[PDB]
């Protein structure tokens, strides 16, 4: 192919996303050349792309130099190993990977550190296993890791229909929990097709009162939540559980520790940032990798729902999850 890697000139417009062009370079001699197959939208981009969300994480940036102009996407993707540098041992030309948090998968090519990748499940394609690294490794961390869900505890995941909260439901449903789930009314029907008995709209702050009503007033013992606008974050503290954990993934005017304390101080809250967990450890993904791969393998967690784009509609894959057409995740595809 003709190497090529998604740029914008300045923020705040999707159409402005463009293929620039780009050298193929050689591996350097610990280094890995991987040929993108598969790689998705992830909803930070189109913040990121509208000015809306500003990264500050280097990696983000050709050089490492804050501006639109250097901004790469792509914190997740798939694809074939077609170079090696000289002195690695790890991978081999024709190995298919996971890409754990390159910064830039929207490229032909992504030359990185063989620590950065993950073998692929062999049983599913490149578009399948393309669902799986953001949103997984987001919801088992919470989930697992800080919030420890145990069997028969009520968990509630907001925008459950997307790409964090539709991983949360197979994970919580794994865990043994009782699934509350909330989506947009167009979507509640989609969700109870899945399994899901409580489904709730989302677009509202009266699903707290339905979760008061549904617990009996005993609320929920788990909240994983993404929605930090208007009255988002008080009307979800009010119905947790005594003790309840409140693992928050948006990264918008959240509270602080001290904040969710003086309103709720038995509540144990969690927010966290993978981005900065994967810049923080690269033994992070690693270890979670540890856990997660045999799920995909057994088929005990499944690929999410998807719907794929060919790279010269990068544009309308964008605006597909900007205008929250989806289920689960969009994916594009490399020439
Ligand atoms: N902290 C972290 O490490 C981390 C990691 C991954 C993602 N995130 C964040 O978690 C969220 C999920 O990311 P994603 O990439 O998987 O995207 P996504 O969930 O597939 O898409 C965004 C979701 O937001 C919902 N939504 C947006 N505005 C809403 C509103 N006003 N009311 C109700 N629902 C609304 C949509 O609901 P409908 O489907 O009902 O339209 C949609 O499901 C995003 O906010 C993202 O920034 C954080």
């Amino acid at each position: 192919p003709q190497p090529v890697q998604l740029r914008i000139p300045s923020y705040g417009l999707l159409k402005n996303l463009t293929w620039m062009p780009q050298e193929r370079r050689k591996p350097k001699s610990t280094e890995v050349e991987v040929q993108i197959k598969a790689v998705p939208v992830n909803f930070r981009e189109v913040l990121n792309v509208l000015g809306i969300f500003q990264e500050y994480i280097k990696k983000r940036y050709r050089s490492g130099i804050i501006s639109a102009e250097n901004l790469t996407f792509g914190v997740e993707g798939v694809g074939t190993v077609v170079a090696v540098g000289s002195d690695v041992s790890q991978w081999k030309v024709g190995d298919e990977v996971i890409l754990a948090y390159p910064g830039n998968a929207f490229s032909s090519f992504v030359i990185c550190s063989p620590d950065d990748l993950l073998a692929k499940p062999s049983d599913l394609s490149m578009v399948e296993a393309a669902t799986i690294f953001m949103s997984f490794f987001t919801a088992y961390y919470g989930l697992h890791n800080l919030a420890k869900v145990q069997p028969g505890e009520r968990v509630l995941i907001h925008a459950a229909s997307g790409g964090a909260g539709q991983a949360a439901v197979q994970l919580a449903q794994f865990f043994g929990s009782e699934v509350f789930a909330t989506t947009s009314p167009h979507k509640i029907s989609v969700l109870r097709e899945q399994g899901i008995k409580h489904v709730m709209n989302s677009r509202t702050t009266e699903f707290a009162s339905e979760v008061r009503e549904l617990t009996q007033g005993n609320g929920v013992d788990v909240i994983f939540n993404s929605l930090t606008h208007g009255e988002y974050i008080p009307k979800n503290i009010d119905i947790l559980a005594p003790g309840g954990r409140y693992i928050e993934i948006g990264r918008l005017n959240i509270w602080s520790h001290e904040q969710v304390s003086q309103r709720r101080p038995d509540v144990k809250y969690f927010p966290f940032d993978m981005s900065d967990e994967f810049v923080r450890d690269k033994q992070f993904h690693a270890k979670l990798w540890d856990d997660l791969a045999l799920l995909f393998e057994s088929g005990s967690l499944k690929p999410l729902p998807y719907k794929v784009f060919p790279s010269e509609d990068v544009v309308e894959a964008f605006r597909h999850l900007q205008h929250s057409k989806h289920i689960g995740k969009i994916v594009v595809t490399m020439p």
